């Protein structure tokens, strides 16, 4: 009869790894309808089958298809899950690649999507992933017109992660019991919180006078993480890391779906934090059903100002190249 | 042919509001094989067919059932869960019940259910939740005679789920992201450590200082975390909490039993933390497939220190007491 | 700021062993805000309290509260799931336990309900448990003025369930592949369809033919099933059956608010089928987001045929004496 | 202390796309720890990083790791899943893709697999998913030597849930309740038993007959049935079909470590069911703590017998050829 409740509806843009993997989590937990677009026609059809199949096994209800034009991908999409653009420069080395190099290739993708998300779906709440990510979240917030609380970044939850990983394994704990942030512009001038490392809200400090972990051992930590996504463009050869990223912005995306009000960090609009205004760069935020409903503006010591500032000028610097080219 | 991967296997000891419902908890997620006892008969029948319905109407598939005999309650319990005992001294005003107050009625039968289990599943993890809690878990020990690692008490999950409840109210974020612990004896000198509150790693102190909370707000939230116990009792009017002490009970079992070495603050052994020894107190500890892998010691501050040091003297007259009153 | 994606809201009127087990479901899966409602007060408060305790220990992040007032507990509320009244009759011997007798003590209780659900929440989804089912949901049908397709009872998915899980033990396999179906009044003449038990779409014949299980052993389940919220009433003392029931209901609710399009045997508005007017009966049906969205008929042969009339008698008399009371 | 409780461990031989996902679900759901092998170095690294790193952004604790050994692969491995091989035949294009075409190119890998686990796990669950399906796991079987009932091929789940899909959409209802199924060789001659279609129990002639679906729209969906894996292939220019592939093998997987005893088609030894001796050919069957605990008989008429002899045929010369071509 009359449709009381709708399924949350999340238009993936762009369906190569990360887009498809997504999709799979959407189908396995029955989250939402998704909708698979790309600009290479015909695999994302195989996909959008392929999950589709995937309900059956799982047994879960949730429509999965492929659209190839902007208005039936974007209208109605509760949630825009960004990933379109490329992952290494055509023609460079593994042990070369750089996200800031991609800014001249994936610019106009993010732009072109933007303008069309305006013209489609200007309530939706957008989740950038493609990189350089704190550049594009910008260009996207330029050319979509979204209120700045509907608009984020998928970077730090990643590195986050990462780093949690890492820590979990040091100290011998599920990684749902370590807090680790990263915070800054998603790169090599990212900055891991070694400081704030709690365990289940426990200073890391007492773990290292009690021997469990060093110091030295947390600062490699804090660098493993900084080049772990390098690390994994290397061992794979061919693109980049997808399944935690596609778990990190699922994550982001649940929480606002959900409104549960999850502590994220994530690519945010700064309204004045640390002094910086009018840019997107990674920060600690709460996500809820209104978006970033909250940013974190922690206190830093010496040593995480400098690398802080250095984050910013990376990002800064990305920010006037693109004004640059238009 | 021969069975290769076998269930994993639950015993409740106690089947009533607690042990029915860590039943349906196991039931939900496909857990483990559950086993309801109690001395009362009749009513864990009830309530293991109820549950085996449950398994149909969720899709999941294990064996719910009650078994009257300490034998074949406990023979094969990866993990064995005590709620057996009293909620309430009969005939006493709410407005005046007290957990201590059991220590007569449930000492006893805590007792027994340790020597049942030193005599069938002598390699089990246990779980003891019966109150007066940290008491109890001595005299669980001492009973069963399993290795210190292998016994815990449920309490202070509990106790740090309503301060992360009640703390994540006041600054609007998922529970999920709020770190807050409670330690020492389950009652009222356990202690909310105030000063230790993180969202998701960052200092609650922060959220002072951006003016989202103050520290009266703070302490008056820790002095529920203390009094949410009773709260419950007196709103009940019959019996007390049961839905979130059987889920940490049930988390704990998990993390045992899928070996996660979540670190989850309970009940556990002191051999030389915190200056304690011989006796079991609510602290931070990691739990893992090789039960209580490690207890961790906090650097407590002046006034944290005494308000513990309170704690573990009530814990400590207790034990005496019961020691003292133990029957030959 | 402005809130765009809100969760959904279960309100639970009757706050007794089933209401505070639903709660229990919908915070443990986060599934939606939950009010308590009842008439007793302090009882409400008290599990919403220890509820809200237990989305901490899980990390879930949904609202339990107790309301007082109708206006509260309603308002909002996508979905009312209503447990409110007595499980027994005072003073009557447990061997002589019936739901039927039940029928003075309820009616006006849903009624009221009814009543107050067409005041604050008209476009809700009703979902009844009191006993006798099917008749309450009669009345409570009458009372709200909803829409047909928006309102049901839950019984015959519990009834099912038990069919599925003795049918599984015999089977020895997971309920899960079991397809067992219970149709008619939910009380002494329910009909269990033996002839319509599959194991994974497998006709039960095969498997009696097999020697896994004999038909003398399935008429045996068909009975105990029949008899099993009885002999729950017996072997309790107090009370009845809450834990299968509660997950039931949650479980119709669930194929609601996710518009899953599940089929789960309930108690359904009939339109004709079987020549039925006017009244609600158990019958396998289609819930999704738009409530009842398929009833099916099932062929009967003539002993179904004979044991359903006697499914619609029991009913159609009971609606009589609420007309005569009410 | 002493390990009570081990986690469970699956090993992916073969971490390509399917192994990649099946170890995604392991850690998504904390599973299991998974180990992921390949003769491809550093890409197994590659995503054991990223799959690690999923653990944290999901609050599971397994351990995920890449193994280049089959010794460290293979030992303590409660499961293995055998996604090892090409999926296409270079230089050949996309409209002719046939499994059977990978016969020869996968046939010594798999026994190779197999040769190593009868030495390293032979008491371990094998779920082969190499093509062409049934053909390997007739290899597997005889290279691994572990009993017939501890081996078994993905691939009916994988059909039946494409089936299902299509009747689901056709009838407006969640694939949970239809069940369809597909039975014989992973290929071409599949068998989609339209005449046993059910929902919830109910036959699909009923809804034929109420005009919800046409007897031609269920002859199309059992055709779109057949043809599904090749119409990915042919959309995704590159590989095949991995996210249903992988749910199913995993969903098979856990049956057998939590003894679910869910009933599922798959390839399975038959002992005379049908007529069949000495081969694997998909079949209903249950799958629990015993591995393949029960193969299904299903009674099928005669156009059911037709098209079931003919994919029997199939396999039976398949494997009679793989025989005369096998290394010593
Ligand atoms: C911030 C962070 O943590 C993180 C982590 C991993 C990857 N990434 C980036 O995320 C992006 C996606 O990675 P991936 O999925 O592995 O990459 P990949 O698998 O190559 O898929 C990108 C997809 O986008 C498609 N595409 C290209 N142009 C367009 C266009 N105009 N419109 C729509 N689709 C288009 C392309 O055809 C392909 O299917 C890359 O830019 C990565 O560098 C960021
Ligand atoms: C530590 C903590 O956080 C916490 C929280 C809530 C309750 N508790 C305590 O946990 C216990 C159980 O709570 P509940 O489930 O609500 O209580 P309740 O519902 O009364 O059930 C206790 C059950 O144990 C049974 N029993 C009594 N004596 C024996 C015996 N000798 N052997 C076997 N069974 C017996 C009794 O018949 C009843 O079914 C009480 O002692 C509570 O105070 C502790
Ligand atoms: C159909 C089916 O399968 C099934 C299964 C089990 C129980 N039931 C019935 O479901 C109902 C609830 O069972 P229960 O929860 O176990 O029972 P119980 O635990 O007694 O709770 C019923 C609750 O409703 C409350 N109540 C009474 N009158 C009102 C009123 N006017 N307004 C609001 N609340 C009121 C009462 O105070 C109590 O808290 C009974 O009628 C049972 O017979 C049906
Ligand atoms: C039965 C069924 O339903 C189904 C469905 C989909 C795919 N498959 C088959 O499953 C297989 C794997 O598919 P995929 O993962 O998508 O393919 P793909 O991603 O190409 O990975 C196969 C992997 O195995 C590796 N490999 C090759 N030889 C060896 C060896 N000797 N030891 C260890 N690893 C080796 C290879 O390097 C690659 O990483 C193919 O044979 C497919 O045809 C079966
Ligand atoms: O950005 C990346 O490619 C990463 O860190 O995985
Ligand atoms: O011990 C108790 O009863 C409690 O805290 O709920
Ligand atoms: O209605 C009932 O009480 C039952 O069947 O459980
Ligand atoms: O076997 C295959 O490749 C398939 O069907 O997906």
């Amino acid at each position: 009869p009359a449709l009381v409740q709708r399924r949350k509806k999340v238009a993936m843009i762009g369906s190569g790894m990360i887009g498809g993997t997504m999709g799979y989590l959407c189908a396995l937990r029955e989250l939402a309808d998704v909708v698979l677009y790309d600009v290479v026609k015909g695999m994302p059809e195989g996909k959008a089958l392929d999950l589709s199949h995937v309900t059956s096994v799982v047994d879960t209800n949730v429509s999965v298809r492929a659209e190839y034009s902007y208005e039936a991908a974007l209208t109605g999409a509760d949630c825009v899950i960004v990933t379109a653009g490329l992952t290494k420069v055509p023609g460079k080395p593994d042990s070369e690649w750089s996200r800031n190099d991609l800014l001249p290739f994936n610019s106009k993708i993010i732009r072109e999507i933007g303008q069309n998300i305006k013209k489609y779906c200007p309530k939706t709440f957008i989740i950038v992933v493609t990189n350089p990510l704190d550049c594009m979240v910008k260009v996207m917030c330029e050319a979509s017109g979204v209120p700045t609380n509907m608009i984020c970044g998928m970077a730090c939850m990643l590195d986050s992660g990462r780093f949690r990983r890492y820590v979990a394994d040091a100290l011998s704990v599920s990684p749902r019991d370590v807090q680790a942030t990263v915070i800054g512009t998603h790169g090599d001038c990212m900055v891991p919180l070694v400081r704030y490392i709690t365990v289940n809200g426990y200073p890391i400090q007492k773990f290292i006078k009690d021997g469990v972990v060093t110091e030295k051992q947390l600062e490699e930590i804090a660098e493993h993480t900084k080049v772990s996504g390098g690390e994994i463009v290397r061992f794979l050869g061919q693109g980049s890391a997808y399944y935690a990223p596609a778990a990190s912005a699922v994550a982001m995306a649940t929480s606002f779906l959900n409104d549960e009000k999850r502590v994220i960090p994530c690519s945010v609009y700064c309204n004045g934090e640390y002094g910086l205004k009018d840019m997107f760069i990674g920060l600690p935020a709460v996500i809820g059903g209104a978006g970033i409903e909250r940013v974190i503006e922690l206190e830093l010591n010496e040593e995480e100002k400098k690398q802080f500032q250095k984050s910013v000028d990376d990002v800064m610097a990305l920010n006037k190249a693109v004004a640059a080219l238009q």
